[PDB]
């Protein structure tokens, strides 16, 4: 379990370790290293998704490690509440950025191992705090340079709690 402690409340996340093993390991390496501390939800599109895991306040892009291959051929769809990895047009380019689908986004789903079809890999789901997600998705936004859809008031992941102990989200 992973909890994002944001200034709009907690987002509690259950990872799909067996279905996205390398993606979950990469995510938990960034968590362990404090990478997500003081990062923002820098791209917020109501009716679509909210995206973070790349930038600190001031839109400063944090240094990342080597990218991961795309695990999206795992049968998991981009349904409301899922977390998936952001990436460039190259399928195997994801690093630390992720997004939370606020509605089912079928057009993001894997259809084939091709440049056009690989889609976006789901690796976790929100098990508590969708009300927080739904608050974030509605905030006022603007442009900040090459970035559109940037919240006017920063939505900040202040810290991240990773727990391995037993939990009740079963």
């Amino acid at each position: 379990m992973v909890t994002f402690h944001t200034n709009h409340g907690d987002i509690v996340i259950k990872t799909f370790d067996d279905k996205a093993p390398e993606t979950v390991k990469n995510f938990l390496d960034y968590c362990r290293e404090g990478f997500y501390n003081n990062t923002i939800f820098h791209r917020v599109i109501n009716g679509f998704m909210i995206q973070g895991g790349g930038f600190e306040p001031g839109m400063k892009q944090k240094a990342t490690k080597e990218p991961i291959k795309n695990e999206a051929n795992n049968g998991l769809k981009n349904t409301r509440g899922t977390l998936a990895m952001a990436r460039t047009q190259a399928p195997h380019s994801a690093t630390a950025q992720f997004f939370i689908n606020v509605v089912d986004n079928d057009f993001l789903n894997f259809s084939g191992e091709s440049l056009q079809g690989w889609g976006y890999c789901v690796f976790a789901e929100v098990v508590d705090g969708m009300d927080v997600v739904d608050k974030i998705k509605g905030v006022a936004t603007g442009r900040s340079g090459m970035h559109q859809d940037v919240p006017k008031e920063d939505v900040i992941i202040e810290s991240v709690t990773v727990s391995e102990h037993h939990h009740h989200h079963h």
